[PDB]
C-alpha cells in the first residue's frame, strides 16, 4: 500500500475510556490497570469492556494511522461511529457502528456479523488502519509483513462522524498487560 502519506496524528480521549484504563501523558499509549483508576463516571465511558476512542473525528477524506500490538494476546482495533452505544453488552459489527478486526485465542477475525476468519502468516506487531470516507472503505495492513493487506470493509455505511476505536482487552491470563501504542509518523 501507498497510504502512509495520509498519515494523521491520533491521540486518545481520556473521557471516553473505561475507568480501569491508564492513558499516558502524551495520550499516545493505553493499557489495562489492575484496578479502577479513580476517575468520575460519565455518559461517554465504555462500561463493559476496556475500550477508548481517539479524540479526532473524521467526516471526509483519507486518513491513515498505525498501532503497536507487540506481545498482546487480545485486542480490537478500527473505527466506529461517534454515536456508538457506550453502556452494557454489544457486539462489534457494522450494524452497531463498528469497523474492526481483533485477536482472540490465537486467531485473527474481522468484526462482521457473523465474524470473518482472517489469514495472517506473520503475526503482526504493528497494524496500519486506512479510512477513505467518500469511498466507504476501511482497510487493515500488516506493517510487520511489508504492509500486506489483512482485511477491507467496503460499501461501508458510516452514517456519521468516525472516531478511531481501541480495545486493550482483558487480562484474566496475566499475559495481556502490554499497552496499545500509537506509532510515530
Ligand atoms: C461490567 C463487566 O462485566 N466487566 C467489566 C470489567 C472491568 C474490569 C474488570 N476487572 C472486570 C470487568 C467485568
Amino acid at each position: 500500500h501507498h497510504h502512509h502519506h495520509h498519515m494523521v496524528h491520533i491521540t486518545l480521549d481520556r473521557n471516553t475510556a473505561n475507568s480501569w484504563l491508564i492513558i499516558s501523558k502524551d495520550r499516545r499509549q493505553v493499557r489495562m490497570g489492575d484496578t479502577h483508576q479513580n476517575v468520575s463516571d460519565n455518559k461517554e465511558r465504555f462500561s463493559n469492556y476496556p475500550m477508548v476512542l481517539g479524540a479526532q473525528r473524521f467526516s471526509s477524506g483519507k486518513m491513515y494511522w498505525e498501532v503497536d500490538v507487540t506481545q498482546k494476546e487480545a485486542w480490537d482495533l478500527g473505527v466506529c461511529r461517534d454515536s456508538v452505544q457506550r453502556k452494557g453488552q454489544f457486539s462489534l459489527s457494522p450494524e452497531n457502528g463498528f469497523w474492526t478486526i481483533w485477536l482472540w485465542q490465537d486467531s485473527y477475525e474481522a468484526g462482521t456479523s457473523p465474524q470473518t476468519t482472517l489469514h495472517i502468516q506473520v503475526p503482526p506487531c504493528q497494524i496500519g488502519i486506512f479510512v477513505d470516507y467518500e469511498a466507504g472503505v476501511v482497510s487493515f495492513y500488516n506493517i510487520t509483513d511489508h504492509g500486506s493487506l489483512i482485511y477491507t470493509f467496503s460499501e461501508c455505511v458510516f452514517a456519521g462522524p468516525l472516531r478511531p476505536f481501541f480495545n486493550v482487552g482483558f487480562n484474566y491470563s496475566g499475559g495481556n498487560a502490554a499497552p496499545l501504542k500509537l506509532c510515530p509518523l
